[PDB]
């Protein structure tokens, strides 16, 4: 579909004023939140992100065919880690939580999404992938 018929609107607190969504850092992106109050409690510069096409946590499971199978390639055949990126949780007992979350956007780009539903203390947030836009205030 046309670029921007599919966008949602986030926001992200930082320290910096972020120029891109660089392919750096532990994640691989940015996390945001729905409300922009919620990204202030991350950082002092409030910036804006618009995802082209997010990947809902539903659509990962139930709506893209074998989809297993990628996340089984980026998990280097471990099925056990695979299946714990299949989920907003990010959760398992033998793996770093943030790994799982970093996995989890590589996932994204592998099916050719920017964004991806998370979970986390908030509720639910979204790690934005290069292909994002982010702009301050
Ligand atoms: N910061 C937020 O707005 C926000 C929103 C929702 C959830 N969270 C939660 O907080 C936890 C950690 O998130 P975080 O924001 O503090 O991560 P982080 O602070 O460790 O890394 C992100 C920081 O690095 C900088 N950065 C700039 N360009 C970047 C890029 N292209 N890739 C990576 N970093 C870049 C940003 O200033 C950003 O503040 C996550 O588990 C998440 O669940 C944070």
């Amino acid at each position: 579909g046309p670029l921007g018929s599919m966008s949602m609107e986030l926001f992200h607190g930082s320290y910096e004023e972020i120029s891109e969504i660089r392919d750096s850092g532990v994640f691989g992106g940015l996390f945001g939140a729905h409300e922009k109050e919620t990204a202030l409690s991350h950082g002092e510069t409030l910036h804006r992100i618009i995802s082209p096409l997010p990947l809902t946590d539903y659509a990962l499971n139930y709506e893209i065919e074998s989809a297993w199978e990628v996340a089984l390639d980026v998990a280097g055949g471990d099925e056990n880690v695979a299946e714990a990126i299949m989920a907003k949780a990010c959760e398992s007992d033998s793996n770093d939580g943030w790994e799982l979350q970093r996995l989890r956007g590589v996932l994204a780009v592998r099916l050719g999404y920017t964004s991806v539903e998370m979970e986390d203390e908030h509720g639910t947030t979204w790690l934005c992938l290069p292909g994002c836009t982010v702009e301050k205030i």
